[PDB]
């Protein structure tokens, strides 16, 4: 058997490393035989936890460092999707608390760095990862997560994302917070996106969302001053078209699952209305 | 050369313009002579800009492995808005502009999302920018947004292009009127300069004003036994006067001249001096 | 013509080409690692090194003109006049001319006041924050600089990679300890001390009353959390503490001194795999 097995079995850290960062050139196979290989090895969840780096939780990093990528970093990054997705419950809780404040002290460094919010693809995505991986830290807040997930670019990173178990467990809680904040559309790509949409009602939230804004733009519908109407049309606008594009990104027809709101067609109104409305300010 | 862009054009090919444009950045120059030019030909050319930079530019440059650096589906974005906007092509039909017009407030509500539009890619300002250049801007569009735009975008270098707008132009006169009065003066004129309206400025008055300003409070911290006061007023204010100079200078106005009186480079070198003074007199340790 | 018997940095150090010397950093940027033995003694091979540098920086850094298109992957002008700066803090030459010095100085003034308008100082690119430490430190702190600027300026800047060639200051020498002294009073202290540590001050400062002040009032807050109804605020109080000891422990190795041997008495080598196997204990009974 070829040389990943050797490694794996082996229990290799840093020639895995360096494997992979060889590998770079195609990672489709690297994806192949990667979490294959993984399998095929001595308790994985410590190769893993000790092949992943120090720098990458240390207390600041590189020059470069924030978005770009470096193969360092990008190797971490890969490895840990790939143990994701190589499907082991394996760690016994010696890795398991070391993976824990890991990540602890990671949050720690990105909440000096200026808070989670500000935090790079590379990084967020990298202690998504992480945690997904080995599990979520008591501390981390559901805000936090939230923020994770929202910065880490999560759609490519959907399947071995939703393997995680961790993640599954933790996350609807975070869509719940999300949903309870006006965060409607946006819960909805979560739920979406980790395939959490059978724990939703979606089909509520959206349409809660177009009433309240349906109502907010009737509110201001005699304001004169047609300044004030056009705005809040581009508002109410900018809303369903928000509705529109988190769904069709998912593979979800707007014209079916929101029928009955008939957007498309208000849509037209609107921006017809807003011609007129324009007609209007101008001289004729 | 006129002839794949009069086809292109004339016969209203979206894709097709676009990878040319994608094609010939080679040679970026001689498309900015050619392409403004062909775009007068289009039947409908609004409607031909639109589809040319489509959702790919609105929604975009969120791959992965960062640098918010510039690839050639973006580049070609931005020149085709430029272009356009050097065609003096006018009168769009109303569809294309409010078309346009939801495609700008959308990449606002999301450039909100991200932080601000105060941090936004030279990129993505940019093209907001060109956006509402082009085909108008939305109400949505608050005064300090057109601001943090042109002052994100590098105008400069687009400046002949931006010149063009008429959108800009009715709006960007309230934007240099509200920058004067919160106290922005030495940029609400480097605007002014840049879209071409030191005519309807008082330049003078402007950057003179805020040179007064700034004397008067270095001498309210002026003569008193204190070195590291006397440094601190000093450095505020010849960098405003440093300010001043570039400002000018980026502009091919000579400071010597238009703000002459006010003799710049001689109180640059006499403040200088008086802190290099302060610097040998501080010791004491 | 047997002038032709100088080297090619020298006669561009000697004949004061700043654009020469830029352009020819940029061109062996390849190898840094040799251009960091060759620069910094060429450089005192000229008749004004400080103007020289001061000119080769040029208009473009502090200025704010970045390339439109390009990030700051280094434009390869920024690379090199980061990698001036560098060199020349690393030549050991004194004593310039006070015309550069107030020009130079009214430079970092100028930067911080953009840095500011951009935001502030405490975002500021990695770029950004080690260009204007090296400015500064080369030519000298300028009085509008507070001694957070300084702060956020030496820990944005990755310093730990720049230390050797930033310990040759001595306008950061002197300035450092009064930051330094104004962190400790803020509560900052495993990164007060990360400071000291990194400018070669370990001596001049109380490392152990720090450390453990700091260790201590870590303690006192993770025993009130050892009682009152949760498994799940125990593991939060205990990461916590948890966090706070590694933090100090990679501190120290970090600059090489041993967790111990600094602190022993404490056995915070114990401590951390007590508190580990403790939550192991409580993730098994969970």
């Amino acid at each position: 058997v070829s040389e990943l097995g050797f490694l794996c079995g082996m229990m290799r850290s840093r020639g895995l490393r360096k494997y992979i960062i060889s590998h770079l050139s195609d990672v489709a196979k690297l994806r192949e035989e990667v979490p294959a290989a993984l399998k095929g090895a001595p308790k994985p969840a410590k190769l893993v936890l000790e092949c992943i780096g120090r720098f990458f939780l240390q207390g600041s990093k590189a020059f470069g460092k924030a978005t770009h990528m470096v193969p360092s970093r990008q190797a971490s990054l890969l490895i840990l999707e790939f143990f994701l997705l190589s499907d082991c419950t394996e760690m016994e809780p010696s890795v398991k608390e070391e993976a824990d404040l890991a990540a602890v002290t990671w949050r720690k460094r990105l909440i000096n760095e200026g808070g989670v919010s500000n935090a790079s693809d590379i990084d967020a995505r990298g202690l998504l990862l992480l945690v997904a991986s080995f599990g979520i830290p008591a501390l981390f807040r559901n805000e936090d997560l939230r923020n994770l997930i929202r910065l880490s670019c999560p759609k490519e990173i959907s399947d071995a994302l939703r393997r995680s178990r961790f993640l599954l467990a933790r996350v609807p809680d975070v869509i719940q917070g999300m949903i309870k904040n006006q965060m409607n559309v946006e819960a909805v790509d979560f739920a979406y996106t980790f395939g959490l949409e059978e724990k939703f009602p979606i089909w509520k939230i959206l349409t809660s969302f177009l009433r309240e804004h349906k109502e907010e733009w009737k509110r201001t519908r005699e304001e004169d001053s047609p300044i004030r109407l056009k705005k809040a049309n581009e508002n109410y606008l900018s809303a369903m078209k928000s509705v529109t594009r988190c769904l069709e990104d998912h593979r979800v027809d707007p014209s079916k699952l929101l029928s009955g709101w008939h957007i498309d067609e208000k849509i037209i109104q609107l921006e017809k209305e807003m011609a007129d409305l324009d007609k209007k300010m101008e001289g004729k």
